[PDB]
């Protein structure tokens, strides 16, 4: 009926005008997340675990591989050396729930080199039909990711899973107008003028953007189940 | 050896001086958490689930029940109508890891009434030994909780569980100098001058503080295992 009045209670009791209130810097979060990301990156063996799974993804998606190509395979992978900057955090009425729900809008900007080495073979018809050409390693890269991210912690039941719950979730999503800049080149440098190098670059860019839009871009949300932060002794540690 | 230099990389790349940098307001977080807390409170049946578990706790702790008491039992329970305000968020070198780890120090202030109704019986020796007196309902309350909270997201392995892992955790803890103000009274109001009403109040205050210090207060941390926020289709929803 009129939950929203209940909804304001929140705003009034947390000193958030929600219009007048200025945006907030979020820098401490940049730092904590940066710390976990550097931890994540310092496990060297991890990249192999990642490359294995990315090749699993490609195997599952093999039928979507263009006809001129015999095979694609990730051989090397760069996870970068820079961190994602979150900024400009605004609370707004989620657009649009008729004031039922509150969400945070956040700016995100990542300037780094993330790269994949891709061993590539062509599907030729000479001398025999269905001949796999000699391999050629192509490095494909992302060099900037800028986006806007709405976040909230809800119970769901207002949102239905697309392709195959009780509890509380982190709901997040990106506005469809995101910037994701790619860059493409041969591994060798004498191979740089080969015909299919940009073809590969654009394939990969396409797929990555498609994966992304299918999972995180409005009107699609990620719904990630949260644990209780209630103090329990089985979670107690010291040092 | 000198990871810390690796540690600075973070600070330099996230524009955090860590000394000069000012504290940050955190209000959006107050709002999101307030939203989940109001959601948590709008399930009416939930309080019964809570009271059941609190009576389970008391059953487990029954041997610690003072001699003059026959039995204690929670009958009613108030979860409050106000929200916890987080503020003043500083990033600091965790004290002290020799610069290895970074944590956030946060102020927290809750002004609310949280209450429990406790049906209480005395253990008497007249007429017979081990006689349970008539019951009396005592309401015990917390009316302010002010504390300082260090938080970080680590991998552990530097911290060992006290009383009965691989992955990444939310680590949080409170400084030992916390404010937790209690208040105590009879349910009826003609029963207000009964001898054992403050005795009960102080028992409950003691136990609650003890539970708290045993779980969240330095040098003890809560270590809560986090899920991957990596976009996977089994987590994708829409509306
Ligand atoms: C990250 C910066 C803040 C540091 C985190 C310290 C804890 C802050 C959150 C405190 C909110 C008070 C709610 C605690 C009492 C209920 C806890 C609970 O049952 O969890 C329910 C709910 C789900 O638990 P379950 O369904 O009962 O298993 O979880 C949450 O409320 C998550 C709270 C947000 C914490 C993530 C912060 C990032
Ligand atoms: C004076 C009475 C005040 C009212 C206290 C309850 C109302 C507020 C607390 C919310 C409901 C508490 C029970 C919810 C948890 C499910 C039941 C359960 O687990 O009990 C078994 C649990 C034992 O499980 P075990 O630890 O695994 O052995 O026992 C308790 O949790 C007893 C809790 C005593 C009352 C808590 C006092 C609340 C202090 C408020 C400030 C604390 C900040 C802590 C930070 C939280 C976020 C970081
Ligand atoms: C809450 C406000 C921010 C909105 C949240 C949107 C996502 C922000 C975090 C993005 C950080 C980039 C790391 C994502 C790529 C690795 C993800 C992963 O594997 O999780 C590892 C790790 C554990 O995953 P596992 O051990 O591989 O299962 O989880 C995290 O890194 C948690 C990241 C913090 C998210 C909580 C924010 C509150
Ligand atoms: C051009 C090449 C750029 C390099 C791309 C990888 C380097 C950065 C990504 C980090 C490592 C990626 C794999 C880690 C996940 C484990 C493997 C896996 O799950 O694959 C199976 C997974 C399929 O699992 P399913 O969704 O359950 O079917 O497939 C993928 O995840 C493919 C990912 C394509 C490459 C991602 C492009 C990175 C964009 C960076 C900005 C995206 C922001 C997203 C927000 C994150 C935090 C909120």
């Amino acid at each position: 009926n009129e939950r929203s009045r209940q909804i304001d209670d929140i705003l009034e009791k947390t000193y958030y005008n929600v219009d007048t209130h200025p945006a907030e810097s979020l820098d401490w979060f940049n730092v904590l997340i940066g710390q976990t990301i550097q931890q994540l990156r310092e496990e060297a063996w991890k990249k192999d675990n990642i490359v294995y799974s990315l090749n699993a993804f490609i195997e599952r998606k093999a039928q979507e591989l263009p006809s001129y190509l015999d095979s694609i395979k990730i051989t090397e992978l760069d996870i970068g050396h820079d961190f994602p900057i979150f900024s400009n955090c605004r609370i707004q009425y989620s657009p649009n729930s008729n004031g039922r729900k509150l969400e945070a809008k956040i700016d995100i900007d990542l300037n780094d080199r993330l790269a994949v080495g891709i061993e590539t073979r062509l599907l030729l018809n000479y001398p025999k039909p269905l001949t796999a050409s000699l391999p050629i390693n192509v490095t494909v890269s992302i060099i900037r990711f800028q986006a806007c991210l709405t976040v909230s912690l809800t119970k769901a039941e207002e949102f239905v899973p697309t392709s195959p719950n009780d509890g509380y979730f982190l709901m997040f999503s990106f506005a469809p107008e995101y910037r994701m800049e790619f860059e493409t080149q041969s591994l060798i440098g004498a191979r740089s003028k080969l015909e299919n190098i940009p073809k590969i670059g654009s394939l990969v860019e396409y797929q990555i953007k498609k994966w992304f839009v299918e999972r995180c871009v409005e009107p699609r949300f990620q719904f990630i189940k949260l644990p209780s932060v209630w103090p329990r002794s089985k979670n107690t540690r010291e040092g």
